[PDB]
């Protein structure tokens, strides 16, 4: 029960247990791709803690969500967490498209619930999504578009000594 | 007259004025709540002293509104404030439940607020409301239902007990 | 490929393998125990936070594995982490009950890989569970164990209010 | 004579004085590692410093050792040093290579005398080995190969470039 949920709709209540899962997921991809980074076959420490304190940001999200979840009068629900979707990441390049790809995902589950917000007439809702979440999706992405430019560009014809410099000078 | 006035209509002025008046008024209420609490045969001082922080929680709320009111070219207009519900307010169980009510009827006023600035496309308006007001009543309203359910859980067949209880080692 | 691992067999790799899973598993569970006590209708603070530092630990435990399998040359596998074993987790007593059970799972997992190790002659493996491990798991199941004692001992004729106390001056 | 010794094996007691003359032959090997990245015709300073650092680490390692084997009132031993296997030492490639297969060749003989404590039911050996040497030579050989990957990864077609840069901003 609650005895203070007020203009919280079970629809928005259901897709704030998922997001709160595909948060955690991401969070669990990133941890995935972090390791990965630090096998000593790859060794690129620049790259494990790129990933690293991005699982660290997605678990915050998450946890944000959740505390959010009780503080409208929702209630939790907790489903399985899947595996990430591959168990080698190959290069940085492979790695940074991979972010990307997920990031998008999580940003379109956020503007697909801020939709569903406003056709429920939830303001608040939309007010935390956008504070806490939309706006740093934005920056995120646009900063491992950056990235992805600039190992790219250092591809060329000589792609070992590209990924070395991108670590230890963007990464750095 | 105003010479600053834009997208800012007239029944949108009419509605902050009368938020003004129910900030106002549960103001007016918690400070009767709190000095009821400071009764000498009632006499709990935790109780006195978080009611009383609210009366002045609602006072700044209502200073916001009218100074939102003037930035926006509205015209300020007071109303009689209406005396509060009751003259003695029972347990810290019925408190809280009319502390609860009360807050609930505002954040169900600024929702109405907010749906008519949408309806008047015054995101300014909306903007405001959110990040002053809406946040901080879910945020009350939260905590106002965690310490309800903790009162409640202290009644059980010892009900003076528990009252102190609550009053000392949450109130605190 | 690995050009360092050495003393280091498979049936070790996917143990620690498994042994992720089951610390990230118990990560979530107490995950979910923080929020469930967190709920407005719930509102033991002290017990959300007790259980939110269990699932860092936990978090942390998996981390500190993963780093040692990626030292020794083996390969981290991830699988899906199944959800918590319940949605809503009842009393404190009925918790602290459960966290018990799941700390000695985690307990009986740590001494099953020690024995393998043991029987593979691996005491790098053998050395790294007890010092960041087995002592941990005692300290905690001892604590845990203590406080469901008082719990217990809090429960007579009088549940709710010795509830609120553990909460309020165990918890603290 | 000694007046202390107890539990001790004649058996540990020679192995500890083989692995003594193994860590000091490790700390003469570094030394000349050492050194050859010092020619003005290879003039590498961070491959210098950092297999100058290991031939400390090494030396270190042996009083250690020598330390203990006084502490259980064995007897120390010591043969002649065997000058090391090359005179000159090629690439960093070729020297971090010839690190790794040193390093694995001490850690093997840590185990080899840990097995032998076991068989001799000698806890005390089995504790000083995993703490301070076992530990070390796990940490010590993940960062070796880590540099490993990263001087292969750096060869390319550009192998100058590519020692390098390695040196500048790995060793650095
Ligand atoms: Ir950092
Ligand atoms: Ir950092
Ligand atoms: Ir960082
Ligand atoms: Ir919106
Ligand atoms: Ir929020
Ligand atoms: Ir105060
Ligand atoms: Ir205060
Ligand atoms: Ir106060
Ligand atoms: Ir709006
Ligand atoms: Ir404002
Ligand atoms: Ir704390
Ligand atoms: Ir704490
Ligand atoms: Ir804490
Ligand atoms: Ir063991
Ligand atoms: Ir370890
Ligand atoms: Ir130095
Ligand atoms: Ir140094
Ligand atoms: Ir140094
Ligand atoms: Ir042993
Ligand atoms: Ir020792
Ligand atoms: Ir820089
Ligand atoms: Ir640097
Ligand atoms: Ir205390
Ligand atoms: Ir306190
Ligand atoms: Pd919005
Ligand atoms: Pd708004
Ligand atoms: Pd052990
Ligand atoms: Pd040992």
């Amino acid at each position: 029960s609650s005895q203070i949920r007020q203009n919280y709709s079970t629809e928005v209540e259901a897709a704030v247990n998922r997001l709160v899962n595909l948060y955690l997921r991401a969070s669990y991809t990133y941890l995935s791709l972090g390791f990965y980074f630090d096998r000593d076959d790859v060794a690129l420490e620049g790259v494990c803690h790129f990933f690293r304190e991005l699982a660290e940001e997605k678990r915050e999200g998450a946890e944000r969500l959740l505390k959010m979840q009780n503080q409208r009068g929702g209630r939790a629900l907790f489903q399985d967490l899947q595996k990430p979707s591959q168990d080698e990441w190959g290069t940085t390049l492979d790695a940074m498209k991979a972010a990307i790809v997920l990031e998008k995902s999580l940003n379109q589950a956020l503007l697909d619930l801020h939709a569903l917000g406003s056709a429920q007439a939830d303001p608040h809702l939309c007010d935390f999504l956008e504070s806490h979440f939309l706006d740093e999706e934005v920056k995120l992405i646009k900063k491992m578009g950056d990235h992805l430019t600039n190992i790219q560009r250092l591809v060329g014809s000589q792609a070992g000594l590209g990924e070395y410099l991108f670590e230890r000078l963007t990464l750095k």
